[PDB]
This record gives C-alpha cells, sequence and structure tokens, in this order.
C-alpha cells in the first residue's frame, strides 16, 4: 500500500492532505489532530468526495493507532509564526514525534511546522530514525517562489526557469547565482553583478521577496497553504514514486561546508522511495558557505539549550 | 481558451479553485471577492505554487474588468436571508465583461440561486447550471460503498430534486455492477434504505457541526462538472436546471435533473419515468423558488436606489 | 514496489506497456521476450522517453531473472488471429509457449499477480493457473473487460454520450458466445429496456453482434488490436496498484455458478484491489444467459481436457 | 475545438495519437493516411477504448475535409540522401491548410529540417506556426544518458542539443547542469578532445542511439511519440515552456540562407513566441553555421519543381 499521515487538519495540512488525494498518491489517507469535531469534520468532507478521487480508504482518529503501517508521515501541527516559537513548538513534537514512530517505523516524516529547521532536527532526535528518513519542507517552497518570481519577470513557466534557494528557510537563505539560468543561458555571465549590490537587474531585492511574499501573505488572508500542499505534495511524488528527484530540502549538514554541529539546513538531495539517497555537496562562493556556516551556528545555538530533547533523566544538570 | 473566473475566496471559493488547479483544465484562473486583501493574499499563495500547476496565469482583482472573456464561472459567494441582494451586483457584471460564458452556482440554496442568476444575466438554460444534488449523489455514492467494499465509481446512485432535504432518490436506478439494487429488495426505500437516503441530507449537517462549513466535497464535485464540460465529454450529471414542463411542474423552477454536459452546457435533459411517489417530491418542491420567489426584492439591478 | 513485468514485445504487449507508462501505474518496467533485438530495441525506444514519464528504471531481458519481485505480470506472448481464423485455433501453439513461460514467471515471482492477455484468453487464464500453482484470486484473464468497453462504446455513439456515462456489461467468453447481459444495460440509471430477438428498439443486439465482429473488422483492416486492449490492461492495473476496489469484468474460475460443474474461466463481474481478484458478483442471469454462460463452459472444458502439454506425466493415451 | 490532426497512422503516427489520447490534450482526434485499411482500423481501434481516454470523437477518412478546423497538425508522413518524401509533402502539406489553415504544423517526418523548410513554403504560413520535431527527441536522449550515469531521474538533469537532427548536431555544454551546478564547470574540458569524462562519447552517442534502435527492433516509436506530445501540452496549455524545436535561423547566428534548425524556443498556443539567441562558443556557432550551409544545399536541389515564389 502507500499510506500517507497528517498530523495536522489545519490550513496547511488540509492543503497537504488535498494534494495527496489530488495526485492518488495515498491509497489511505491518516488525519491525526487534537480536535475532535474539527478532525472529524475535515475527514467526513473528503470522504463524501471519495467518488472524485482514487483513495479508497480515508480514516482520522486523535489515537495514532490509525497511523499503522504508514510510508510517509507529514507533520503539519503546532503554532504559526524567535525563540518563544520553538520552545512552545518542541511541546507539542515531544507528544506526537515518539508516538508516529511507535506506529510507523519504517516510515519517512516531513516536517513542515516552523521553523522547520530547527524542529527537523527536533524530530530526528525524538524518533532515533535514520536521518536520510527525517526530511523537512527546508527551501522547497523558497526555490518554487523563487522560480515563480522569475516566471512573471521573462514572461516563461517556472518548469523553465531554474533557481536554486538554500541554507534556512526564512531571511537567511541562500541565492546560488551562479546555477541561476534559463533554457541552459546562465544569467550570471550575462550579468556579472548579480547578487552585488552594483547589480542593474537587482536581484537582490527578488531574492528578499522571496522572504517578503511569504511575510506578506502572511498579512493579507492571515496564513500560508497552498503553495506548501503543492510542495509538499511534489515531494512526496518523487519519494513515492521512486522518481530519484534532486530537490532543496532540509537535511543534516554537519560534516559538510565545514560545519560541525548537528544542524538541519536546505540543501538538493535525491529523492528515492528509502528519503535521501544523497545530499548534493557543491561548491559555492566564499560568501554564500559564509551564510551556510552563521545560519547553522545560529541553529545550533537555539537547539543546544533544547531542554524537551532530553535521552536521559539525570538532570539535576540545572546549567 | 479555458479561462475560469471563481466568484468568492471563502471556503468553498478556494475548493474549487485548488480543484480547478488540481486537474490543468483553467489555463487562466480569476478570483473576485470584496474583501481585496484576502483577495490578492489567496491569489499570491497559489501563484507561489504555480512550478507544481499547470496554469500561466493566476490573475484577481475586485473590478471584474478581469473576468473578460471566461469559459467558465463558478459563483461561490453568499453571505428570507437571502444571497441576491449580493447576486445582484456579482451576475450582471460577469455576463457584460464575458457574455459567452457557462455558469455554475454553488451558493445555498443551490436550487434558489441558479434561477436568480438566470434571470440577471438573461443568458439561456444551457449555460446557466447549478451544483444541485451533483454532491448529494456523490455523498450517496459513498454510503453505498461504505456498506459493500467498493469504489463510489463502482457504484451508482442518483439523488435529485434540492439540494439538502426534500430530495429524491431513484430506487429503481440504484444498481451496482448492472445488477437493480430494487430487484434484490423490492420495498427499497420504503416501510433500511431511507435512512441511508436521509444520511445523505444530515451528512452535511454533521460537517457543519464539526467543522463549521463543507468544503472540498463540493470543490472536488464543480471541478468535476467543468473537467466533463471543457472536455466535451458530454458526460451525464445531476446538475440543477430548469425543469418547467417537466413531471407536472408548470413553474419556472430549478430542479436536479440527470443533464448531458459538454462545451455547449445543458444540451440534453434524461427522460426517466421515476415511478409515482418520486415524481410527487419534485411537483412538492413548489415551495423552492415559488412561494419564496414569488415575493423577491428585485431581480434588475435599476440606478433608482435612494431607498433606505 | 510497483514492479510490472510485461511478456511478450508484440503490437498488444507494446500498447500495454506504453499504458503503463502514460498512467505511472509501474516505477520500474520489465519486458522479456524472445526477440533479442526487439526485445532490446523497444527498451532503449521507451528508455529515450524517460523524460516525460514516470518510470526510472526500464529493464529488458529474454531472461525472466529481470522479472523478479514483480507485482504484477502481463502475459502477451503467443501467436496471433489471422484473417479468418478461430480464435480456438491458436490454443494448442500458446498453450506449448504458456509452457515455457508461466513456470518461469512464478520462479522468479513468487507473489504476484499474473493478467493474461493472449488468446483465447479464457483457456489460457486457465492454463496459467494450472502451470503456475498461484491461488485462482491472483490468476486473472482480460476477459471481457474490453468487449464490454466495445459495447459501452457502440450505445456511447447511439445515444450521443459519453461511454463513461454509458453502463452495460458483457459477460462470458471473450468473442463469440459473449452474454449480453441486457437486464444490467442502463444509462443514468434509467435501464433503457424500455423497449422489450427482432425490433428491440431499433437493433439493440445488432450491436451484440457488432461487437464479436469489431475485433474481426479490425484485424481485417489494419491486421491487429492492440490499442483498445491496451488501454484495458492498464485500466485493471490501475485498480490493483491503487486498491480501488473497483468492479470489472475479468476471465475468473466460476465453477459452482451458473450450474457449471468443471473448472472452467468465465469473464464475470469482479472487484479487483492489490490483492487481486476478492470477489466475483453472482447475479441472477435469465434462462437464456444462464443457458448460453453455461454453453460456454462446455465448449471450453471439452478444449482443455485434451491439451496434450498440461500433462506433468507420461500420458501415452491417444 | 481542441482538434488535433495526425497525418500517417504508421508506427510513429500512431505513437502520436496514442500519447495525444493518453493526456487528454485534444477533444477530436484526425487521422488521415493513403490506406483505407489501416486508417480505419486504427480509427475503430482507438474508439473502442474511449473508455479508457477523454476523447469524444476520434474520425479518419482520406480526404482531408475531416481535418477541418484543427488547431495541431502532426505530420508523420513519408518515407522511413534521396527525398522521397517532398514528393509526398507536396500532395498532403497544401490539403492541411486548405481546410485548416488558421493551425499550427508540427513536422516529424525526417528530415525534418528539410522538410520543416518544405512544409513553410508549401503551406505558406507565418514562421511561428510551423514546427518541427528537432532535437527535442535528442535533448531527451541527452538528458537520459546523463540520468543513467548518475542514477538520477532525466527531469533532474538538464542538456541541451541544438543544431541539425542527426549526426551534426551541437551540444551546448555552457548550459548543461544537474541540481543547478556547471557540469562545465566541475570539467572545464567538457566537449574537447582532453575530455576527462569523454563526453564527445556521450554525446556521439545520443546520434547513434536512434541508429540502434532502427537497426534491433527496425524503427524508433515511443521516444519521439512522447517528445511531440509534450510540444502540444505546452502549447495547447499556452505553457510558454522553452522547447528545442525546429526554426528558422535567417539572421541569427550569421546565417543569411533560409534553413530550419533546432533552437530552444517558448511553445504556447500561438507556437512560437520567441526563439532564444544564445550566446554560443566558436565551435558551436561554427557547426550551426557549417550545417546550415550544407543543409541550404541539400534544398537547393529544390528541381523537384519547388523553385521559391
Ligand atoms: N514550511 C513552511 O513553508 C510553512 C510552515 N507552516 C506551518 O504550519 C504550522 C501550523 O499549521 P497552520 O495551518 O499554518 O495553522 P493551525 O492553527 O491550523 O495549526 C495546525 C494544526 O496543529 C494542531 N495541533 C497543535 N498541537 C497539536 C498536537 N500536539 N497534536 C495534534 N495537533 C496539534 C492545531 O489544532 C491545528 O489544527 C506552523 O508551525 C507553520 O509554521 C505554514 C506556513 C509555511
Ligand atoms: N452547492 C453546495 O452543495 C454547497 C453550498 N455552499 C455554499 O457556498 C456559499 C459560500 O460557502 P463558504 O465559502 O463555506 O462561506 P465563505 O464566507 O468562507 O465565502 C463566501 C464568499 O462570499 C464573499 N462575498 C460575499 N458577497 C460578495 C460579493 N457581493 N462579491 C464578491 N464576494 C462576495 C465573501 O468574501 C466570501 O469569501 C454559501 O452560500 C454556501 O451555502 C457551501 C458548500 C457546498
Ligand atoms: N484477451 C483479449 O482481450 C485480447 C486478445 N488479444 C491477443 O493478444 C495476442 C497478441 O497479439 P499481437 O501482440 O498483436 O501478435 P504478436 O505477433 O506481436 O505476438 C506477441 C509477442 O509474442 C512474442 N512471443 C512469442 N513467444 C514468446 C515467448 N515464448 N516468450 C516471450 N515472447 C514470445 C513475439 O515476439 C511477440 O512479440 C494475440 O494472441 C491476440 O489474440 C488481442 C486483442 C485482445
Ligand atoms: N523526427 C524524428 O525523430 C522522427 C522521424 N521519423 C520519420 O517519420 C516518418 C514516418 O516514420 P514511420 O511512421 O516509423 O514509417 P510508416 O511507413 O510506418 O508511416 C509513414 C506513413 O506515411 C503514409 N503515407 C505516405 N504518403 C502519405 C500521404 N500522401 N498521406 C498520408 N499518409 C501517407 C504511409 O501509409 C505510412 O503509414 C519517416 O519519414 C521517418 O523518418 C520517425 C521517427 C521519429
Amino acid at each position: 500500500n502507500n499510506k500517507i499521515t497528517v498530523v495536522g487538519v489545519g490550513q496547511v495540512g488540509m492543503a497537504c492532505a488535498i494534494s495527496i488525494l489530488g495526485k492518488s498518491l495515498a491509497d489511505e489517507l491518516a488525519l491525526v489532530d487534537v480536535l475532535e469535531d474539527k478532525l472529524k469534520g475535515e475527514m467526513m468532507d473528503l470522504q463524501h468526495g471519495s467518488l472524485f478521487l482514487q483513495t479508497p480508504k480515508i480514516v482520522a482518529d486523535k489515537d495514532y493507532s490509525v497511523t499503522a503501517n504508514s510510508k510517509i508521515v507529514v507533520v503539519t501541527a503546532g503554532v504559526r509564526q524567535r525563540l518563544n516559537l520553538v520552545q512552545r513548538n518542541v511541546n507539542v513534537f515531544k507528544f506526537i514525534i515518539p508516538q508516529i514512530v511507535k506506529y510507523s517505523p519504517d516510515c519517512i516524516i516531513i516536517v513542515v511546522s516552523n521553523p522547520v529547521d530547527i524542529l527537523t532536527y527536533v524530530t530526528w532526535k525524538l524518533s532515533g530514525l535514520p536521518k536520510h528518513r527525517v526530511i523537512g519542507s527546508g527551501c522547497n517552497l523558497d526555490s518554487a517562489r523563487f522560480r515563480y518570481l522569475m516566471a512573471e519577470k521573462l514572461g516563461i513557466h517556472p518548469s523553465s526557469c531554474h533557481g536554486w534557494i538554500l541554507g534556512e528557510h526564512g531571511d537567511s537563505s541562500v541565492a546560488v547565482w551562479s546555477g541561476v539560468n534559463v533554457a541552459g543561458v546562465s544569467l550570471q555571465e550575462l550579468n556579472p553583478e548579480m547578487g552585488t549590490d552594483n547589480d542593474s537587474e537587482n536581484w537582490k531585492e527578488v531574492h528578499k521577496m522571496v522572504v517578503e511574499s511569504a511575510y506578506e501573505v502572511i498579512k493579507l488572508k492571515g496564513y500560508t497553504n497552498w503553495a506548501i500542499g503543492l510542495s509538499v505534495a511534489d515531494l512526496i511524488e518523487s519519494m513515492l514514486k521512486n522518481l530519484s528527484r534532486i530537490h532543496p530540502v532540509s537535511t543534516m549538514v554537519k560534516g559538510m561546508y565545514g560545519i560541525e554541529n548537528e544542524v538541519f539546513l536546505s540543501l538538493p538531495c535525491i529523492l528515492n522511495a528509502r528519503g535521501l539517497t544523497s545530499v548534493i555537496n557543491q561548491k559555492l562562493k566564499d560568501d554564500e558557505v559564509a551564510q551556510l556556516k552563521k545560519s547553522a551556528d545560529t541553529l545550533w545555538d537555539i537547539q543546544k539549550d533544547l531542554k524537551d530533547l532530553e535521552n536521559l533523566y539525570f538532570q539535576g544538570l540545572e546549567h
């Protein structure tokens, strides 16, 4: 079978669930949340439209037993957008991550909750699963937003546009301008001043707008959901169909790019049935690798004092 | 060539939008609403996922000039507490900008608002249709699949009449694998099968009681009607249409009937006997549109409004 | 791992493979054939289109090692009908071919669902079931799934609607003695049997004869039939690999049913999912339908009881 | 509506037809061929499977009156150095524009670069409506060879093969890249005789893989069938995607002759919106001019009574 579990019947979870059923990727959809009513309501609503889909079974319950033998588990629980956010979201992940592995040992966890980069490391610690099976959303949407900003810029489809945004999902995202190209035309060679301050084509602004556009939409409708459901389902299609496609997702970066701390950052990785086949370790400019080490230093700065990651009880360890 | 305009960016509004984009049906998505912030925010979110879709352009604006030359217009806007006051502002404007178009009314009651849309638009009958009992039929086929352990597609059930209660369920048409389920149980739907029919009616009431609104079930059915129409498949669907002169009905009412849907809209309606107890429920539906809309407000927007 | 193997790179086989890749039902497509050049030729030709497909691995080799751990095996190998040949004439030839390809499939794919396409499908599904040793719920034949597709299309152009909106069920033997259950023929729930051998409506019985003559006509025109059957095979695979639990008219074991007394494979409405054939709908047909249904089984076993290749011992009796 | 005509019901012809039906692109498929039996048999075969398709009408006839009001016409008719197809194109191309002038013609018959030019003259249609198969298939074969050696999906590794559809092709090594990194940057000897990875042999296999297919099974079928289906989808949906189709190169890259060469172009409902003028290297522009020089000499033997207007 192809069982997929969605922990979160909110705006991002339902957008993800509707994208899974729209792609016929799952034969058994499992919805898990803490709201009894909202959980049963979204399940029945999805079940009523099961005639127009190809997912026979759609089970949903608060007990994680309905998630048994799931291939992929998409975690969308928590609260939206700061050390406060990560402190309270790891509080939720502490009660749901160990329960997912208890019923779905051979699954692939997809962390969506923000901060993704941090919560993916939190998920990898409490789950005990290999790092190649714990993948986070990361900059898979940052590259989609960047590729769309270039689509309406040149007048072509985002498919023909190729722009890679890596690093940390947020303002500290790295824009590898050497890979920005369409139709095999490296635009960095047309404009050698790409990314710097003295740039005719302010690509620095369109790079910043990738983070702004995410912040803006949260001001107008109050959230973001559709761009992720399509991005999350796009990752599962690469994984379930064994396509072995390269995607910029958050992965264990320690030991790569001169970083020594156990953190998760977005990098190109191949996705098949097993999860992360390999993590592309390309060569970046001196300034691009600077943010990779700086953001990882800031990421580890938070996770090192996360007392929700306690594997042992000997915690008279006050400081 | 395949421009689709969705009026309303609410729950049902975006449910059809994400379902239309999930099917590569429209090369142009136009969203309209009164709340420009939610209207602009929802459009920008769908745009960020353009890489994973096959729609070149997604536009949105309060002005209806952005909905010009649309092949399909889905009306999902809505607030005796009827929605004609809102319909008088959203309907005359879509036809002004896209005359040659097809209308899919979704606001409740579907059978009532679809008639006001046809009157305010002046378009023919085949181009003004509503969801009707297409969702009630899908809900009914799921209950048969849940009890029989098969797929709703392999199941076959036809719910007609009004959207919700007072709906008709043809028991002679209920069948699976060609086997008429009424033949195995001659006393089907009579003194259990009527609860299954009433469960369709109350399956929605439970949804709004839990999550507060019906969302994805309707959005998927609207995309199913759009696919069968934009592809000229000429498929049969139980949509709400004008049924004057059929089954002893002599009033301009809109009821759910099995109709053929394609690029020209509602070309034909399926002729059926419906026994005798079922034919009455269609005439018993004289409380819809008649009795209700005979005390209408103003199904014609006039500039003389120094009123209140 | 949704691995699919296609035995036979002929017209029907290639039409099945192109339909499987079109729907992205398999992540690993294995091809097996005796013609090694054509086998390797069709592989590279399909592999060049990997850019527009969703199947990463496309392997092909005459040895059945490339078929290990296959979920569904579509068998299209054998000799083809020729002009005005009879479907019951290609038996001794394709049964001898099935003698060397069916056992080899189970050796490398013990847990798999075999789909028989080679004609006569009703006879060879029985030969496969006996040669493979797998349960009857996993040895499924094409049956009348295509016969119903051609029937529901003929009534589609007649009523001006889509074949999907049409609802017709053709059961029995795939070919001449097909049983057209007119009691189940309906459109939008309206059983079009309002008309009630002669008049029908205009002739709601020539359409059945057209389903039988359609196969011969296409063979007389282009020489074979591959596209129509190729799409029907993909429809059955989609119902299995996706656990759709949909009802299809496929050939299955029908003993005990309709008074049939000996092991015979006939087409009946069956529910297909990941487990294969999980249920068979036993309708209550008219006395004329069960008579033609049973008659098709009498002639079927008559040809199966003498086949000198399913002999596992040394039967020198003539 | 989205009517599509496929001229020729042969192997390559039916590979496209079965591909357009598998994507629900057109609502009416029209087949045209000279053989009555094969044309009618292939038509009824597709009609029998109408249940599993989203195509209502499927027609076929000898006269081109059945192809009236078509949006895209795929010309895959001819014979698999002696141009026996320009004679056949004389009797079929004018018939297409006579019953459906407002359309887009996709040439598939080989030599495409020679026949797409022949189509452009007989049809008299704008250059943005005459499409040739070009190196879009050569790019798919090239991207697969990169995926075969890297263990990834062909859609993840990007490569652009331009020039002629055949032996004299151009591999823009400056456009090859996987995961956003320039493969030429990793190995600067890409394309030269000092290649550490022998990429010139990979380019040679692209123009030789088609030879192997015709040697094993006798013809190339499904590779081109899926390629044309990808170009039609980028057009019928106005996706505005960049594809290396065969287009005119007169004026650009210094060629002052009217020839057709494979170059990346934006495909949408109109056909060709733009033709990318990539700044190629010296050895690449030389081949694009050397091939265009000899190709015009091939299409200078217009003494099959074409001789311009
Ligand atoms: N990586 C990305 O691109 C983005 C990530 N997100 C993430 O989605 C998350 C929230 O999902 P949203 O739909 O935006 O808001 P939401 O208010 O709908 O929260 C999602 C669900 O989590 C539930 N929940 C909280 N704790 C739970 C627990 N212990 N067990 C089960 N359910 C629990 C809530 O009931 C809710 O239904 C946030 O962390 C947010 O950052 C959303 C936008 C962008
Ligand atoms: N046909 C069916 O089976 C179903 C019926 N519905 C109907 O759909 C309608 C909307 O349902 P929801 O989306 O869940 O409520 P909603 O409040 O989330 O969306 C309704 C939309 O109307 C907009 N609106 C109101 N007046 C407008 C105007 N003059 N112009 C533009 N936009 C206007 C509001 O912005 C709103 O977004 C209701 O009438 C409801 O009864 C809901 C589910 C299924
Ligand atoms: N069940 C059904 O509904 C249908 C039945 N069919 C059947 O499909 C069959 C195939 O028709 P075609 O592909 O057009 O003729 P074909 O001449 O292409 O034969 C198919 C393949 O069998 C191969 N073959 C022969 N012995 C083999 C072996 N031992 N191992 C592997 N491959 C072997 C040949 O190389 C060939 O490529 C016919 O027997 C026909 O009756 C056709 C239409 C529908
Ligand atoms: N661009 C590319 O990469 C490809 C090039 N091709 C070309 O496509 C052409 C056909 O290839 P195949 O289908 O495998 O050979 P084929 O002999 O099977 O089909 C060619 C069709 O032309 C028909 N025909 C001849 N004159 C006609 C006319 N005046 N009107 C209508 N039909 C006519 C024949 O009946 C035949 O069916 C060849 O020229 C070949 O070089 C083949 C594969 C791909």
